[PDB]
C-alpha cells in the first residue's frame, strides 16, 4: 500500500521491481494515484521504453480512475530491456487534455528475472 512521487506533482504511484521477469505477474499490482481531482474513468496507461525500444511489449497497460485511483489488474512486463539496459515507465492519464508523469526509476526485464 506504499505510495511513491513521480516526476510529476499530480499524481503518485505504487512501487514496481527494480527487476523482474518478462510476462511474470507482477508481486504489487500497479497503481497510479491522482492528487488533483480526476474524474472517474478517467483513462491510465503506461508505456515501457528505452534509446533501443520505444514501446517494449506490455500486457493489461490500461487502467480506468476510480476515486482518484487507477489499479492495473494484472500489468506484465513482455518485452525485455535484457542486456546492461532497462526501461523508463511513462504513464498517461486522459483527462481533457492528457496529462504526462514519469515512474520515479528504471526497471530492467529479463527472461529470468531476478
Ligand atoms: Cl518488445
Ligand atoms: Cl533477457
Amino acid at each position: 500500500g506504499e505510495l511513491v512521487r513521480t516526476d510529476s506533482p499530480n499524481f503518485l504511484s505504487s512501487v514496481l521491481p527494480t527487476h523482474w521477469r518478462s510476462n511474470k505477474t507482477l508481486p504489487i499490482a500497479f497503481k497510479v494515484v491522482a492528487l488533483g481531482d480526476v474524474p472517474d474513468g478517467t483513462l491510465v496507461t503506461v508505456m515501457a521504453g528505452n534509446d533501443e525500444n520505444y514501446s517494449a511489449e506490455l500486457r493489461n497497460a490500461t487502467a480506468a480512475m476510480k476515486n482518484q485511483v487507477a489499479r492495473f489488474n494484472d500489468l506484465r512486463f513482455v518485452g525485455r530491456s535484457g542486456r546492461g539496459k532497462s526501461f523508463t515507465l511513462t504513464i498517461t492519464v486522459f483527462t481533457n487534455p492528457p496529462q504526462v508523469a514519469t515512474y520515479h526509476r528504471a526497471i530492467k526485464i529479463t527472461v529470468d528475472g531476478p
